[PDB]
């Protein structure tokens, strides 16, 4: 268990104290003690054992069971998450449901009721609502009401919160958002919640995640990030925003294939997180999120897309810096700067919102999504990744950056390709980087020493194959190209013998981090 835990390597999250008065401290104090139901709540939605669990571990005097209860503390639960959800504790296989639905009930009952009771699919199928057995039925019983006693302390700390909160916004939000924890309806503070302005803390608490739902990803899960906004840098990322029609009319495709229909812009907000709970906080750490999925509120006012800074800082130190060091040649390991890691994330979020969406096919109106089928996220991740690079490069072309950046886009995306894979190859988002490494290998692009183990990036054909990628990616995707979707990821996407060979060297570093954070060690 010693070595599972040292997976994550422990690094202390600290914030900015001078950005807060005495008020504000006191809003943080608050929304900090709400943030810590929410790692009550979320544990139980993980499973209904995890709290007879985590009682049996603390009065247990065995040594090891101290050991398990460190891991259980980082993944919330008995089950690994970094090697699909395997029982550390016991052998008990995780429910698929987790604690969203009876563990006996498959999705078979669950749809017959809805076809013999028509008036209950609304309630079942909410993401805000768990199913339990009741008299012979199946009942949907809103969080509201399933988790009164947690939500009201956590709705009681909200209203504290926004006592002391005199940023307009931010008190409205507050507000509201605590009226939504008890009357289970969160479009009203979502609205709210997109229109935060002028304001240096950036928080966001609430349901919202539905991929711990390995039933029917129905269900969200409660999560909180309490973070720090910060202005010079939220200030810089101003002007992307406005290269948006840019980038999608720069695009290496033909013009009818280029997409101005996009749908409503999302705002982007650099902060400092303070605190992180629930669903984010397990496993593997959040570098940035995407709220709210709501797409009622994604219409009207977009989507809030928050680049956590001081995660990608300890990221960064911790496992892209040593991997890069094992990975690359010493001649381009210079190049891996910690601008080369945040602002490909940046750009990694913009180029998301470009590239083909609503298109035709044989006259029809569809989507990209529904004509790649499984296939879309893996080819979606690998055009975020790549028009990633493609738009910071047009960036270097508009004086946004300076020119000695460009040589440090190619290597630390190159070393942070070793950093994704470790988390998985079958995972869209890992799928999608190998895709990236063996097609640049292929081209010349990348180039792997067989003596050496190492990988580096060949300056003279590189910006090239960004490009011939990019076109590859974006044309199978105006064209909904499912069968050439299907194909570049069975050629490229494999785990071919060099990706065996870095991922061997890289075996003895931590897989992601664990929060140390101060706030803990100051309201304890
Ligand atoms: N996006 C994370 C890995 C997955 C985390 C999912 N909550 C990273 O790049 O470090
Ligand atoms: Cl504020
Ligand atoms: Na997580
Ligand atoms: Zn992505």
């Amino acid at each position: 268990l010693k070595r599972m835990i040292a997976q994550f390597a422990p690094t202390e999250i600290k914030y900015d104290h001078s950005l807060l008065d005495e008020r504000k401290q006191k809003v943080v104090e608050n929304l900090y003690r709400a943030a810590k139901i929410m790692d009550e709540i979320f544990l139980d939605q993980v499973y209904s054992k995890n709290f007879e669990i985590r009682e049996q571990l603390r009065a247990s005097s065995d040594p090891l069971d101290q050991l398990r209860l460190e891991y259980f503390t980082i993944m919330f639960g008995p089950f690994d998450r970094l090697n699909h959800d395997k029982p550390f504790i016991g052998n008990t296989p995780k429910p698929k449901g987790a604690n969203f639905y009876p563990p006996d009930m498959t999705r078979e009952e669950f749809e017959n009721w809805l076809k013999a009771h028509p008036e209950d699919e609304a309630a079942f199928t909410s993401e805000f609502t768990v199913i339990r057995r009741q008299d012979g039925k199946l009942v949907a019983i809103p969080y509201s009401e399933y988790y009164k006693e947690y939500l009201t302390r956590a709705a009681d700390y909200l209203k504290k919160a926004a006592e002391f909160a005199d940023n307009p916004s931010l008190k409205k939000y507050l507000q509201l958002r605590a009226e939504a924890f008890l009357n289970n309806d969160y479009y009203e503070s979502d609205l709210a919640w997109m229109d935060l302005n002028d304001h240096t803390i950036e928080v966001v608490i609430g349901p919202y995640e539905v991929y711990e739902d390995k039933l029917f990803n129905y269900k969200a899960a409660f999560e909180a990030f309490i973070t720090l906004r910060d202005p010079v840098e939220s200030a810089k990322l101003k002007k992307f925003v406005g290269y948006l029609d840019e980038m999608e009319k720069n695009l290496p495709i033909p013009d009818a294939y280029k997409n101005f229909n996009r749908g409503s812009e999302s705002p982007m907000v650099v902060v400092q997180e303070v605190f992180s709970a629930g669903d984010t906080k397990a496993g593997v750490q959040t570098l940035a999120f995407n709220l709210p999925n709501d797409e009622r509120v994604r219409e009207a006012k977009g989507s809030k897309k928050v680049m956590l800074k001081n995660i990608h800082e300890a990221k960064f130190d911790k496992l892209l810096k040593p991997i890069a060091e094992k990975v690359l040649f010493a001649e381009q390991l210079p190049l891996v700067t910690f601008e080369g890691f945040f602002n490909h994330t940046l750009m990694h979020e913009i180029s998301h919102g470009l590239g083909p969406g609503k298109i035709v096919l044989n006259g029809r109106q569809t989507e990209v999504k529904k004509e790649l089928k499984e296939t879309y996220s893996s080819i979606e991740e690998c055009k975020a990744d790549v028009l990633g690079m493609y738009n910071n490069l047009f960036m270097i072309e508009k004086g946004v950056y300076p020119p000695e950046f460009e040589k440090q886009i190619y290597v630390t995306f190159l070393a942070g390709i070793f950093r994704t894979i470790r988390f998985g190859i079958n995972e869209a988002h890992g799928a999608g980087n190998a895709v990236i490494f063996n097609y640049l290998l292929e081209k010349g692009a990348y180039q792997f020493d067989p003596a050496a183990h190492r990988v580096k990036v060949n300056f003279e054909k590189i910006k090239d194959g960004v490009r011939d990628l990019a076109n590859k990616v974006l044309t199978i995707q105006a064209q909904g190209d499912y069968m050439a979707a299907k194909n570049l990821l069975e050629t490229y996407a494999v785990e071919s013998e060099p990706i065996m060979i870095m991922r061997a060297r890289l075996q003895e570093l931590p897989v992601d981090i664990k929060p140390i954070f101060q706030i803990e060690k100051e309201l304890g």
